[PDB]
């Protein structure tokens, strides 16, 4: 499961990465981050410039951000909260 | 279910679409991209600049959110979730 | 349930609007319209200037934000899935 | 429970400040500002400049929003809703 999404997530990043760094010509740096805090909704960070980049990133949106949430409900609810919890056991 | 979401976000986009291109000036392209990211809560772009693209943007907000978020927690649970899941069956 | 998460969303907003409009220096209804989309997350607009309005934002965020979207999570799930669901009956 | 997650969303939090207030020289008020706005997905800020900056909350949100909204969602249904509800009792 955890394992699965890791690997989901892993690619949907590494495909957000190639087109941003492509189309809008973003270091890939940048367009990890751009594709990162916009699937989690942080999105602190001007729009895409291009047409493409704009339509790309509603579609990239609508069928990444459950994948994304999904991970995130497991990194620390399925990892992270033993760590803490079985740990808060004297 | 997931037709009937696939529609009814659809009509919610369209309207916002119309709203933003109309009252803000926007090209459709980017009324579109302004509506998604703003019911998403994405929100990577400037605000409205007039008073009633502020007034709408709340209600469309509140009224906007249940429902597309409803559709994606289909378009992956409903949809993406087998075509992954049931291929992890060797 | 609605009408009571229906006042302490108006409450909650109302303060903001308050302050806002009274630290930040903001027109009453930018002072609303920042408060709607910091408690929604879509967050489209530039930080607040004084240390004062970062300082109530923060607080204003976790306070805010579960009231809010536990308000949202009836707006369309026990007022508009009915009138959409019901009359999805032919 | 509540206390857990009060205890460490604020460890989370102290981390982010010294992060941020260190690597992109941001005011402590500037750097927890940045950090809770970030986690809870707001986002109304520019984005780090420094690529040590944008690595860093790369990974800062994945392993924060979580515990963060966990927070929220005991901040409000185990302390806040009591509070409004039993009080709802004539
Ligand atoms: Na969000
Ligand atoms: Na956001
Ligand atoms: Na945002
Ligand atoms: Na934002
Ligand atoms: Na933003
Ligand atoms: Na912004």
């Amino acid at each position: 499961e955890f394992q699965v999404l890791f690997v989901l997530t892993i690619l949907t990043l590494i495909s957000g990465t190639i087109f941003y760094s492509t189309v809008e010509g973003l270091r890939p740096i940048d367009a990890l981050y751009f594709s990162v805090v916009t699937l989690t909704t942080v999105g602190n960070t001007p729009p895409p410039q291009t047409d493409f980049g704009k339509i790309f990133t509603i579609l990239y949106i609508f069928i990444g951000i459950g994948l994304v949430f999904g991970f995130i409900h497991k990194l620390a609810v399925n990892v992270q909260l033993p760590s803490i919890l079985s740990n808060l056991v004297p």
